[PDB]
């Protein structure tokens, strides 16, 4: 239970729910093929926002994860329960108007992921113990313009069966400036890119011990 509730760009937090479509309820999406998998949604209520955040291509944004919209701190208890082990992931989708585009459907490409490392430490744990900061490199080589940024944390503590995995995601609204447009990524659909049978969705993270973890979705796009 957690919310990607604000975005930091160039050392400046852009405001709670400002440029990020945030729900008030921090409950997960559990149907990977629901239309809500893209930018969250029913049975949650997601607020709209008119702010579109400028970001220079090639630089980083940081998704700021918090337990609730009222959370003030940045300690583990302020981010997500430590039982919620799993990957962190981020996607971009080119859209005509980032303030109004739905996000459902084709066009998503992955730009970051953090699964499980050789020490058995998970991406969500690095965010939980890292002040809720989820750093994401905006590629320098993509086309400039309006994008949706989908930042995601998947909790796998109850994922031995499907449904069970818990998907927490929100979409930020970006205006990518300076993008060279020299590369166009191959894209996938949300819903569609994840399946309830994916090795990274239906998984017992306790027995037997996880030796390697396969983050769901396509491979990361890199310039
Ligand atoms: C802009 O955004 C980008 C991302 O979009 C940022 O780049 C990332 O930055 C982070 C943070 O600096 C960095 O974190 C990891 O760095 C090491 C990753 O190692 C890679 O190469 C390995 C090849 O040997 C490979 O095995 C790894 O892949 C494994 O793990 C990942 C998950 O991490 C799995 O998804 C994957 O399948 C595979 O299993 C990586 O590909 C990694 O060593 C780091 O972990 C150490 O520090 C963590 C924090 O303390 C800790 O949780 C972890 O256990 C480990 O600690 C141990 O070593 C520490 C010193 O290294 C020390 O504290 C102790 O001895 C511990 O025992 C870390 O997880 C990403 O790799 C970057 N990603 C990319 C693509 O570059 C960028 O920073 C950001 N800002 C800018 C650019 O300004
Ligand atoms: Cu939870």
């Amino acid at each position: 239970h957690t919310i990607f509730s604000s975005l930091e760009v160039n050392g400046v937090n852009q405001g709670l729910g400002e440029g990020v479509r945030v729900p008030t309820y921090n409950g997960p999406i559990e149907d990977v093929t629901s239309a809500s998998i893209a930018c969250n949604g029913s049975p949650n209520t997601v607020a709209s926002t008119s702010k579109v955040i400028t970001v220079q291509a090639g630089t980083n944004v940081t998704a700021i994860w918090r337990y609730m919209l009222s959370t003030t701190g940045d300690s583990p208890a302020d981010v997500m329960d430590s039982s919620h082990k799993g990957p962190t992931i981020a996607y971009l989708k080119k859209v005509d108007n980032a303030a109004t585009a739905s996000g459902v459907g084709n066009g998503w490409f992955k730009i970051q992921q953090d699964g499980m490392d050789s020490s058995g430490v998970w991406g969500t744990e690095r965010v939980i113990n890292g002040k809720g900061r989820h750093s994401i490199k905006i590629p320098e080589c993509i086309a400039p313009g309006q994008y949706l940024l989908r930042a995601e944390m998947i909790a796998l503590h109850a994922a031995s069966n499907y449904p069970g995995a818990q998907f927490y995601m929100e979409c930020a609204q970006l205006n990518v400036v300076g993008g060279t447009g020299a590369k166009t990524p191959s894209t996938v659909s949300f819903p569609g890119a994840y399946s309830g049978s994916d090795p990274g969705v239906k998984i017992s993270i306790y027995w037997p011990p996880v030796t390697s973890y396969t983050v769901p979705g396509p491979s990361v796009f890199t310039c």
